[PDB]
């Protein structure tokens, strides 16, 4: 059941659809599997404030692992943007839920992400930044 999910290509901005490949980029940016693991997470975990466990890693990464290692494919992350704004708690047993802008704008953050206003989706009282 990935609709939207697998869809997402066309629900993206015109600004996202197109870092969704340096957003994931960055990432992997290095890595001999050319995957994201549990050690890149704890890289990008600290660019969208969190400190998790080197064990819950696993986790939100099973929930999106293809081989069932401690990984996730280059597509499966696509969906996890696109599913997160609606699903904003997919962990569901942890401390708290991470969300899909806190990523992008910690991945990149610098390219566009105004031009739909994807970090509307979340109208509350914020930083300066
Ligand atoms: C491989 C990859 C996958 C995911 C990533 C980034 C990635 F690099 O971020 C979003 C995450 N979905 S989630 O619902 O936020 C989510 C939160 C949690 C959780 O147990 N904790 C919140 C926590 C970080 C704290 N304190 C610990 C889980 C299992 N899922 C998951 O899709």
């Amino acid at each position: 059941g990935d609709d939207i999910y697998k869809a997402a290509v066309e629900q993206l901005t015109e600004e996202q659809k197109n870092e969704f490949k340096a957003a994931f980029d960055i990432f992997v940016l290095g890595a001999e599997d050319g995957c994201i693991s549990t050690k890149e997470l704890g890289k990008v975990m600290r660019m969208l404030g969190q400190n998790p466990t080197p064990e819950e890693l696993q986790e939100m990464i099973d929930e999106v692992d293809e081989d069932g290692s401690g990984t996730v494919d280059f597509d499966e992350f696509l969906v996890m943007m696109v599913r997160c704004m609606k699903d904003d708690s997919k962990g569901a047993g942890a401390g708290v839920r991470i969300s899909a802008d806190a990523m992008m704008q910690a991945l990149l953050g610098a390219r566009a992400k105004e031009s739909l206003d994807l970090r509307a989706h979340l109208k509350q009282v914020k930083k300066e930044d």
